[PDB]
């Protein structure tokens, strides 16, 4: 490994077992389901947190989701990453 791992963020995994890297991580929490040491809990991740969504990211339980119509006031494309408007 090389530094912070389950503790690079204000709560990842609360290093249960949960294999970080220079930048990422794994853990035994349900799909990139996000653990605290706190709660002591498991929890789906935030995977829009992050930096994957358009304007609207609605991350459901394990499988995130990107939509917009937002700003801009449009839809979600087909590809549910990106986002596209629709008259
Ligand atoms: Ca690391
Ligand atoms: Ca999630």
């Amino acid at each position: 490994k090389d530094v912070d791992e389950c503790s690079l963020k204000p709560s990842i995994c609360g290093t249960a077992v949960c294999k970080n890297i220079p930048g990422d991580f794994e853990c035994e929490c349900p799909e990139g389901y996000r653990y605290n040491l706190k709660s002591k809990s498991c929890e789906d991740i935030d995977e829009c947190s992050e930096n994957m969504c358009a304007q609207l990211c609605v991350n459901y339980p394990g499988g995130y989701t990107c939509y917009c119509d937002g700003k801009k006031g449009f839809k979600l494309a087909q590809d549910q990453k990106s986002c596209e408007v629709v008259s």
